[PDB]
DNA sequence: TGGTTTGTTTTGCTTG
DNA sequence: CAAGCAAAACAAACCA
């Protein structure tokens, strides 16, 4: 097993999180929520004391890879919609 | 206000 | 080298 959560990469997980939404787009917070609810390894690492490292990598992957694109959100103070780049 | 989130980038290290 | 994990500097936007 490549990582402690399996053979899927962070990018792969982010992809599954987004593909799981009916609208094919999720905010950063929703992607975190999907990890904690969907990946066994992260189930007990959603708290502030242990989520810093992996959340940082999620933000890192989202910005770094062209596979993901950011879309301006609707309304005041809401963060971007993240989706798969066609 | 002043701490927290979100987002962008760069760097270090390990593998195939 | 490319893929990827991990750590981290910085800064605009948020928001309690
Ligand atoms: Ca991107």
């Amino acid at each position: 097993r490549r990582n402690a959560w399996g053979n899927l990469s962070y990018a792969d997980l982010i992809t599954k999180a987004i593909e799981s939404s009916a609208e094919k787009r999720l905010t950063l917070s929703q992607i975190y929520e999907w990890m904690v609810k969907s990946v066994p390894y992260f189930k007990d690492k959603g708290d502030s004391n242990s989520s810093a490292g992996w959340k940082n990598s999620i933000r890192h992957n989202l910005s770094l890879h062209s596979k993901f694109i950011r879309v301006q959100n609707e309304g005041t103070g809401k963060s971007s919609w993240w989706m798969l780049n066609p």
